[PDB]
């Protein structure tokens, strides 16, 4: 058949030049990477929407997708259209095969929220974080359902796959590596909080992910995720 057109709205961040900090609009971002669509993508400043923002702003979020000249907001509902209306024969399915892989990355982010939000809890916040970190390392060090090799007499086995659920990226990592991104670099800035070197799967984890540019190139600047977070340390 033929092409789609296909844009793509995100936050701007700070002085309206470059992408701005929201893990939600990365995602999608990745999506439509992984896609291999044709698409573009527009930095636009929430002051000063451009024209096609006019007729549908409220107060609606900053995740946008303009598709075939019809506005679509929600970026779930987005999700979810975009591996509906892309199809296996032309395009991949990033859907996980594992329920699991989406389960895992989903307090982290809450988790990490409520200790970032500067507050006199802390070591009980870090420790509500570090253990989220290890039920992710933990998870990314078993063996999937699909690799566990039954007969296998080895004392030790450890996962090696490169990514949530395959060594493909799925949804679950597009939804999971724009938080985890954050997580990093807002609390070593704000909390001198790094995650500590003994979680050998998620550390791996991010390893094969910085290799890859569909994650790499679509992560903000460091700076603007910073001060985003300036505010909530108050």
């Amino acid at each position: 058949d033929k092409e789609p057109s296909i844009e793509l709205f995100i936050k701007a961040g700070h002085d309206g030049e470059n992408v701005g900090n929201c893990p939600f609009c990365q995602r999608l971002f990745m999506v439509l990477w992984l896609k291999g669509v044709k698409f573009t993508v527009t930095t636009v400043d929430m002051r000063k929407k451009p024209a096609e923002l006019k007729d549908l702003a409220p107060g609606t979020n900053p995740p946008f997708l303009l598709y075939n000249g019809t506005l679509k907001t929600d970026f779930i509902k987005i999700e979810e259209f975009l591996e509906q209306t892309l199809a296996p024969p032309r395009y991949p399915h990033l859907s996980p095969v594992n329920k699991e892989s989406f389960d895992v990355g989903a307090d982290i982010f809450a988790k990490f929220s409520a200790f970032i939000k500067n507050s006199p809890n802390n070591p009980l916040q870090e420790k509500n974080l570090l253990r989220e970190f290890k039920r992710l390392d933990d998870y990314l060090n078993s063996p999937l359902p699909e690799e566990i090799d039954h007969n296998s007499v080895e004392t030790i086995t450890v996962s090696n796959r490169k990514f949530l659920d395959g060594d493909r990226l799925t949804l679950a990592d597009c939804n999971l590596l724009p938080k985890l991104h954050v997580i990093r670099v807002a609390a070593k800035k704000y909390c001198n909080f790094e995650i500590p070197d003994h979680f050998t799967g998620v550390w791996r984890y991010l390893k094969n992910a910085d290799e890859r540019d569909e994650f790499k190139q679509t992560c903000p600047a460091d700076i603007e995720i910073e001060k985003a977070y300036l505010s909530v340390a108050n």
